[PDB]
């Protein structure tokens, strides 16, 4: 076929695993997933082609927008009576002559008004990248115009006739592949499950078991007798304290061959995606030794079986009811389940506490009793759920009248419900139902790294989170682009390869034309991915890389595609001269691309990117996104702390891409230390003289107050002279993040004086440093939720809550607002010896 086979090899390249290899998968829980049940995502395509070509265009080019419509008061003061001056680079002649035009327009206007003033047949293109002003959003909402107003930059916006884009987007529609087309509450018996034997036991060995719903034990942890290692003929019908109807929906039984150190752990759902209590013999390969865990079991893991079949396999014999028993529908459960001194104040004391606050059982019973009032205060839902034992049918039934009827909570609050705890299929249903309705495309863009890692927390392959993420990826090629590259990064993990290959190929069938560009991205990456592996010492390196991009096969894949950091950055022919290799630890690729846009000179004549291959960049993105929200809740309250949360994307295993800031000058190891202690201020002064000397100092403090407290609140690592850089408008920021939660700058704030503490400018630096954590400690629930969502990300730092206790220490969440003022002051006056 010319429509089925046209796509099934492009897909095999854009995932790296042939669709044939997943056609031959014998596991019954893949074919049911891939069938038309997910292919209702074609409705997403129906959404993206509803009103052609405007709907198609808004799909293909996603606006980059700020989540804050109303411009803040200080940014409003950054404007001349709330007015921005923008240059319009009209092109009319067929030649290269450009007719520019300058306009003074109210910052609350719209691209339609810009079109009307400059002169609907035209669209505004950001001059130097394929950023397009298309939909009816205010000018100041776009990140380009908002950043222009913030930095006082001169905004550049060329005019292009719409036909130059409407006719530049060939259509590519959706063709389906060949695969297009008792009750557990009436039994009376304890949980009685047999261990047969282990096929590949490794050298009194016993199976330690237990029922878990979360990290919470659901009964006594039944064990086996101590058989000899040679012949593990267990054959034991272990009797669990858990009565079978009491088994909850997500109650994966946890095996542990234990020599009480677990030789091998493994989770197995006590249900399945069709709500069937697993029966019959089951030979499952067990997962390797727990990663940094000395627990009695390892419920911190994935359900199902191990794809690697060389691991010790244990044989099990589940319940034999001589029939099939199904978990009741939610209607039957719901039918089954069918004051101001502290009953209103203690509740608010709980709600305002972080989810990491260990709720006492004496207070868990208080939370449990006031179900009828905790429903009125929404932000307590993450804590009411933990106030319920999953040992019981009646307890969980009582909750299912609450979390199903719970009024929706704010999206950053509903993102905690998708962690390792809260593993109920309906808790995550509520979390995703809130995340769909309230989360916006740029907040989703920030939080997508979190949402990808919580696919692994839902127990079946056809989640509702999968549906949400796929539908969003089929409407913007930023959710699509970054979702695709997140999954491609997490393909190399065998644990989630089965999920993520199917998810990827579900996306590669309905993304559209972008797949080719996506392939051209992947191809362009896999040469660089190859190139780095070829590379794994500079002049030979420089000439080798020049030779390796001058070849026609290499130069073909490395030209005319889009940046994996920004598809709006239309990469053209490589600037062969300005591409080099650093003398760094992993030797990343400094790569420069000329802009095929006619007028490259406005934003940037050339596009610069760092290509790291060897270091994980999920923690780097985690730091940069925490920085982004911290800035957005500092620069929305009027505390004009200035910083740069820039682009970062890990494209595979420990391989990724970083947008170079060319404005930010050399590292301070040379820009300040010259690879004397007065170099930084002198260099900043000689590069900024006159009446402009205010901001170049004024924005330095606001660029050092917000990063001394960010490196504090999140416990970020050491700040060497090779880790910090500085712009020329006084801005500085940190670039080499990574692992965390584990004076030259002083004289600049005092404007060159060798004595700084006595100065008033140092005092204002302190008084904005304090206001920095005044609101960050007011917004701690968001940060705790975000940190908690990355526990199963595989990051070596976020393994358990014992590491998120570090941010608890740094923010001191237990103390009162007045008492927390001196908490930072102690370490702050310890760092610089007085303040
Ligand atoms: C965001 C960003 N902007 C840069 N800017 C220049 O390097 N510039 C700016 C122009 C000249 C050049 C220079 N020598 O000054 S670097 C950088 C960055 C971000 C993250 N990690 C790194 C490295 C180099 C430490 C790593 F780890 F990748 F090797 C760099």
């Amino acid at each position: 076929n010319r429509e089925e086979k046209i796509l099934n090899r492009e897909i095999g390249f854009a995932i790296g695993m042939p669709v044939c290899e997943f056609d031959m998968v014998k596991d019954p829980e893949v074919q049911d997933f891939r069938r038309n049940i997910l292919n209702v995502c074609k409705e997403a395509v129906d959404l993206r082609d509803l009103n052609s070509p405007h709907s198609r265009a808004m799909y293909v080019y996603p606006p980059n927008v700020e989540s804050s419509p109303e411009l803040p008061k200080h940014i409003y003061n950054k404007l001349d009576k709330g007015q921005i001056i923008v240059v319009i680079w009209v092109i009319v002649s067929p030649n290269n002559d450009k007719q520019k035009y300058t306009l003074k327009i109210n910052h609350d206007c719209v691209p339609e008004q810009v079109i009307a003033e400059a002169i609907g047949k035209y669209i505004l293109k950001v001059c130097g990248c394929d950023e397009y002003f298309l939909e009816k959003y205010p000018l100041s909402q776009y990140k380009y115009i908002r950043s222009c107003i913030m930095l006082g930059r001169m905004p550049n916006l060329m005019l292009m006739a719409k036909e130059s884009l409407y006719s530049q987007l060939p259509m590519d529609c959706f063709t389906m592949p060949s695969y297009s087309r008792k009750s557990l509450w009436v039994i009376n018996s304890a949980l009685r499950i047999k261990i047969l034997c282990a096929t590949y036991v490794n050298v009194k060995i016993y199976v330690r078991t237990g029922i878990y719903h979360g990290g919470e034990p659901l009964c006594d942890n039944v064990n086996t007798q101590r058989v000899p290692c040679s012949n593990p003929r267990w054959n034991e019908w272990l009797n669990y304290d858990i009565y079978i109807p009491d088994l909850p929906r997500a109650a994966r039984l946890c095996l542990s061959i234990c020599s009480h150190c677990p030789l091998a752990w493994g989770n197995i759902n006590l249900f399945d995606y069709t709500d069937t209590l697993v029966s019959g013999k089951m030979a499952l390969n067990l997962w390797p030794v727990p990663h940094g865990l000395e627990d009695l079991l390892n419920p911190i893991g994935v359900t199902g079986s191990n794809p690697n079949k060389e691991t010790p396999c244990l044989e099990l014999e589940f319940d034999w009811f001589s029939s099939v028993v199904k978990f009741p529908d939610m209607s039957v459960i719901e039918e089954h389940a069918n004051l101001r001194e502290n009953d209103k104040e203690q509740l608010k004391a709980i709600s305002t506490r972080d989810p990491l606050s260990e709720i006492t059982k004496q207070e868990k019973d208080f939370l449990w009793s006031h179900r009828h009032y905790c429903v009125t205060i929404p932000e307590i839902l993450p804590k009411l759920l933990l106030s319920v034992k999953w040992n019981s049918r009646d307890e969980v039934a009582q909750m299912y009248c609450l979390v199903k009827d719970w009024p929706p909570i704010k999206p950053e609050q509903a993102m905690e419900l998708l962690d390792c705890n809260y593993p109920d299929p309906m808790v995550r249903g509520f979390a995703v139902r809130c995340l769909e309705k309230y989360l916006t495309d740029d907040k989703l863009s920030q939080y997508l790294i979190q949402l990808v890692q919580v696919l692994k927390y839902e127990q079946y392959l056809d989640n509702l989170l999968v549906r949400f993420l796929l539908k969003k990826a089929l409407t913007n090629q930023r959710i699509g682009h970054f979702f695709f590259w997140h999954l491609k990064s997490e393909m190399h993990n065998k644990t989630v390869s089965q999920r993520f290959g199917l998810l990827l190929e579900s996306y590669c069938r309905a993304c559209g034309m972008y797949l080719k560009h996506l392939n051209r991205q992947v191809e362009a990456m896999e040469k660089l991915i190859n190139l780095t592996d070829i590379l794994k010492t500079q002049k030979v390196q420089m000439k080798f890389l020049v030779e390796q991009m001058r070849r026609p096969d290499f130069m073909d894949a490395l030209q005319g595609f889009l940046s994996p950091l920004n598809p709006a950055h239309q990469l053209g022919n490589l600037r062969l001269e300005e591409c080099r290799i650093m003398s760094s630890a992993k030797r990343p690729l400094w790569l420069n691309w000329e802009n095929p846009d006619i007028m490259s000179e406005l934003l940037f004549q050339n596009n610069e990117i760092i290509f790291k291959n060897g270091d994980d960049l999920r923690q780097d993105m985690l730091t940069l996104q925490i920085i982004r929200i911290m800035e957005n809740i500092w620069q929305n309250q009027g505390l004009d702390l200035r910083m740069l949360p820039y682009g970062c994307l890990s494209i595979g295993d420990c391989v990724g891409l970083i947008e170079v800031v060319r404005n930010s000058h050399t590292i301070m190891q040379i820009q300040c230390k010259g690879g004397n202690s007065h170099t930084l201020h002198q260099w900043l002064k000689d590069k900024n003289k006159g009446e402009i000397y205010d901001a170049a100092i004024d924005l330095f403090t606001r660029s050092c107050a917000g990063y001394c407290v960010a490196t504090f609140i999140l416990g970020i690592g050491d700040r060497h002279n090779s880790n910090i850089m500085v712009k020329d408008d006084g801005q500085l920021f940190h670039i080499d993040f990574g692992h965390f939660l584990d004076q030259d700058f002083l004289i600049v704030i005092s404007k060159g004086a060798q004595e700084c503490t006595k100065t008033r400018e140092f005092e204002r630096f302190q008084e904005m440093c304090y206001k920095a954590y005044l609101a960050i400690r007011q917004h701690a629930n968001l940060f705790i939720n975000l940190f908690s969502m990355m526990l199963g990300s595989g990051m070596p730092e976020l393994q358990s809550f014992d590491d998120i206790a570090y941010i608890r220490k740094t923010l001191a969440l237990d103390k009162t607002e007045q008492e927390a003022l001196e908490y930072f002051m102690k370490q702050m006056n310890d760092a610089h010896h007085g303040g």
